[PDB]
């Protein structure tokens, strides 16, 4: 987070706002919600307060406008620049221009009211742009699907305005930190050389020569790939990707999902009732099988059939000695099977049946 | 359109180019094609040809890179700035580079890595940005469904490098001119208190309060509705409009299409199979039915049952006296009905079956 130099902040934490005029691409009270959805949220974790009035100047005055308006700072039509608002002082100090050329919108489509209003208010309230990417204070628009704040959006408000609001304190979604060693992951695939790390609505990618991971959302890559990835591999030869939560996983070919593929684990894999989701995959290419983990239990899966090989609800422990009992990812590279738990994993040889190194998680991070 | 200050063009009309390295978010041959359709689209329609090479320099070198890369001009990371190029000139002239923090997509998803190579090459051969919203070489992003050259785009290039390049001389979309009295429309429906006109691509939106009309694409706008449209009405009261291309409608409430709507003329109106699409519609209030115009034949639709009136493939000639054979678009305001037919519109009274004036298609224009 970041704060604006000069350290504007409203001297009083319950503040007025208006808005001067509505825009004919939603209906009114479509507009009083994005609206004042937009300022829960920084109410919610601060101890700001906020009156809507309809007459009379208030703090926040927030109109529809486009090209110049007169501030020095004009529109550009279409696209491009969306909005923009001014920090805490009198006079136009806290007030909110759309840019009317945009097509406001209520869903995922191209410019959603909601999310603009939530990026604009930080600025009314005394905040800057974030370097982190899932921050709603990062300078660009990326709509992922809602429009929550993460823990950097709550840290900066309050490092303004002290917390509070829900005192069963708040806590939003801190974006995954790379090097950050007591960081573990939900899931990891190997990608067409370069390695996938899942965690909650980001996805680390790295390997084939990255001077650094990439972080960014699991939404910005895949269509409809869920957040809170359980599991995740890879089919090679079948160029073909598969990612997992609860009981259901959607398989992809190259940038988007199969067809009718959000399906069903114990449909599809022949998986036991009280199978309600599994822990890690991975696709032994050497040998053609799939081990799916499950608490304690490794399955083998003849993938070029689906005969899940006879019963194999075995024990890890038997199976892959030395790891323990359950598994957080794992995933195949140079012949070795890289299994991991926690912020420890362990180097496999799977034709020796032994551990050769254990290693941190974050060791391919390049940290 | 406008041309680079200086003029830089490149002196011989044959260019080579080279992909110094690819994105790992596409294949190579994905790549590959974005690149040489986006050279291709420039090619089609003035003398300049390109030569793919794969060592040493070449006059436009493509790279994708991130961040500062030395340049003087730094990418931001994902999202905002996607890309930029460089006029013609040796050394860097004439160079593209893109930024990799984005998710380059080969579908409609955000970045068309095609849609963004059309756009930075035309300032390779010397353009600049473009103030025509249909025009590749307007300054921000809008993927539109196919990334096509508009008119504009057009007489830019072959302002510096004339003509040709399909000697049955290219022809490109040209972006409505409000004003331009030689404009007609394909369809017209009032939508909540303003008014809509469509002309191919693009819809014209004025009417309640605006200092002019608001010109941008049909599919910014709204899903699924297609380019062309031929006919498209309202119904008010069940705040619903629909919209018409060959034998096939739409209906949508408010910013976005009904459940399952892409249907049937045939099927939902009761039409002869000789009805292979239609001319204009209108929803007439007060007597709760509207009209369907087709060639000149105006037939009167029992919206409330679907119950097509006693026969009724009427004489437009008969039915609206004054007007003619055919209609170009039509709508209800006021109580009056403003019949469309080329760059002449007639007001008329439907309640005394008489033209009161004529004016030209343009007059709600602000013209
Ligand atoms: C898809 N478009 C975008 O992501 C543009 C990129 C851009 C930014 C600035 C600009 O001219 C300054 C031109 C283009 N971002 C914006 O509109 C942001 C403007 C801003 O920071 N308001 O406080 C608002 C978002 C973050 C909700
Ligand atoms: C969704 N994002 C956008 O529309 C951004 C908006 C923007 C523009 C500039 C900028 O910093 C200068 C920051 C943000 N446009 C761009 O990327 C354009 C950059 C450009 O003109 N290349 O020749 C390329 C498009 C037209 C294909
Ligand atoms: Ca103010
Ligand atoms: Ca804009
Ligand atoms: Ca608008
Ligand atoms: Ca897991
Ligand atoms: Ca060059
Ligand atoms: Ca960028
Ligand atoms: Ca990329
Ligand atoms: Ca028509
Ligand atoms: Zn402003
Ligand atoms: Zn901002
Ligand atoms: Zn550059
Ligand atoms: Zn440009």
């Amino acid at each position: 987070f970041v704060l604006t130099p000069g350290n504007p902040r409203w001297e009083n934490t319950h503040l007025t706002y208006r808005i001067e005029n509505y825009t004919p691409d939603l209906s009114r009270e479509d507009v009083d919600r994005a609206i004042e959805k937009a300022f829960q949220l920084w109410s919610n974790v601060s101890p700001l307060t906020f009156t809507k009035v309809s007459e009379g100047q208030a703090d926040i005055m927030i109109s529809f406008v486009r090209g110049d308006h007169r501030d020095n700072s004009p529109f550009d039509g279409p696209g491009g620049n969306l909005a923009h608002a001014f920090q805490p002082g009198p006079g136009i100090g806290g007030d909110a221009h759309f840019d009317e050329d945009e097509r406001w919108t209520k869903n995922f489509r191209d410019y959603n009211l909601y999310r603009v209003a939530a990026h604009e208010l930080g600025h009314s309230l005394g905040l800057s742009h974030s370097t982190d990417i899932g921050a709603l204070m990062y300078p660009n628009y990326i709509y992922t699907g809602d429009v929550q704040l993460s823990q950097d959006d709550i840290d900066g408000i309050q490092a303004i305005y002290g917390p509070s609001e829900n005192p069963v304190q708040p806590s939003g979604p801190q974006t995954p930190q790379v090097c950050d060693s007591k960081l573990t992951f939900d899931a990891i695939t190997t990608l067409r050389g370069e390695l996938m790390f899942f965690k909650d609505r980001f996805y680390m990618r790295t390997n084939s020569f990255y001077p650094e991971v990439e972080l960014n959302f699991i939404s910005v890559f895949w269509p409809q790939v869920p957040n809170g990835l359980q599991a995740a591999y890879e089919i090679a030869d079948r160029d073909e990707v598969r990612f997992f939560k609860g009981n259901k996983y959607w398989a992809v070919r190259g940038q988007d999902v199969l067809y009718g593929y959000p399906k069903d684990i114990h449909r599809s894999f022949g998986f036991p009732s009280t199978v309600k989701n599994i822990d890690a995959a991975v696709f032994e290419e050497d040998t053609g099988k799939t081990y799916f983990f499950v608490a304690h239990e490794c399955w083998r899966y003849d993938e070029y059939k689906q005969s899940m090989d006879t019963g194999y609800p075995k024990m890890i422990a038997e199976e892959f000695p030395g790891i323990g009992n359950k598994v957080d990812a794992v995933f195949q590279k140079d012949g070795f099977l890289y299994f991991f738990h926690g912020t420890r994993q362990y180097q496999f040889d799977f034709k020796t049946k032994r551990i050769l190194t254990l290693q941190k998680a974050n060791s391919w991070f390049n940290c």
